[PDB]
């Protein structure tokens, strides 16, 4: 079917949760064994929350190469998403080497240091000009250049450079800074908005490694950004954009990590996101 009419058949007939558990059901079960040895455990917020083995992204490491994080390679779109967990203290050195070698040119964060009281990530760039960040068990080091904060999110320039070799790279933040402590957002206008933000800046683009995007599990909010955007880009590649399912689109990203979009509303705030970006893009 069509997405906007099969959007209104779902909610008349109030079949969200039904349409949700299919696909949890149908979604694709891969090793993750790395994920799961015992000198791994203080590299996972969550242990239900895991990266399979075929698409881990690799630390270069001799000692220990893992990291919370999947490459979902998006083949028809051909796009690129690195989708992350929000780092931890033992691992905010990792999170900027993986930055470093696959050679992203943007960092996508999708929530806040705090969230409900509780601690949602370590707080992982610097905050001021002259208090710059060094990373010493893997030799870089962080500095904020500027930060434009704005009504919805907040964009942020960085510097980091290799100690090892002394080069130096601009890296983009881009933070999305008003989701919900519960629930999704009302209106996609605003998360739109920043995707085309994003979009514009280059970060998504071939010429650069793959943005890495990140939430607390980066399984949630992350999957519905990197679903937006194939989904729409689809829509601008095909002779007929309502062939674009957006169901299907999502059990192909769930071969690469497992547990994209969260809840049945997350499901449904997608399929709006999709819907609304259609009529403004042309
Ligand atoms: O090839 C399409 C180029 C222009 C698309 N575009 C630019 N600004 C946008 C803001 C929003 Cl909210 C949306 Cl949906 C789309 C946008």
């Amino acid at each position: 079917m069509e997405m906007e009419k099969e959007f209104e058949q779902i909610d008349k007939s109030g079949s969200w949760a039904a349409i949700y558990q299919d696909i949890r059901h149908e979604a694709s079960d891969f090793p993750s064994r790395v994920a799961k040895l015992p000198k791994n455990k203080n590299r996972n917020r969550y242990r239900d929350v895991s990266p399979f083995d075929h698409s881990r992204i690799k630390l270069h490491q001799e000692d220990n190469d893992y990291i919370n994080a999947s490459l979902i390679k998006m083949e028809e779109a051909q796009r690129s998403y690195i989708l992350t967990q929000g780092p931890l203290p033992n691992t905010v050195g990792h999170f900027w080497e993986m930055v470093w070698e696959q050679k992203s040119r943007g960092v996508v964060m999708l929530n806040r240091v705090m969230e409900k009281g509780s601690l949602k990530c370590a707080q992982y760039w610097p905050q001021k000009e002259e208090k710059e960040m060094i990373f010493e068990d893997t030799n870089l080091k962080l500095t904020l250049i500027s930060e434009d904060i704005k009504s919805y999110y907040t964009v942020r320039q960085l510097e980091l450079e290799n100690l090892t070799t002394q080069e130096t790279r601009e890296i983009l933040h881009f933070h999305y800074t008003t989701w919900p402590d519960f629930g999704v957002p009302e209106s996609p206008a605003s998360f739109l908005n920043f995707l085309f933000k994003v979009r514009e800046s280059g970060s998504l683009s071939p010429e650069h490694g793959p943005v890495v995007v990140h939430c607390s599990a980066g399984i949630g909010r992350s999957g519905t950004f990197c679903l937006a955007d194939t989904c729409l880009l689809l829509m601008d590649k095909r002779k007929d954009p309502s062939s674009v399912d957006i169901k299907k689109v999502l059990l192909e990203m769930r071969k690469f990590r497992m547990g994209l979009i969260q809840t049945a509303d997350q499901l449904r705030f997608s399929y709006l996101a999709v819907i609304e970006g259609a009529k403004f893009i042309m």
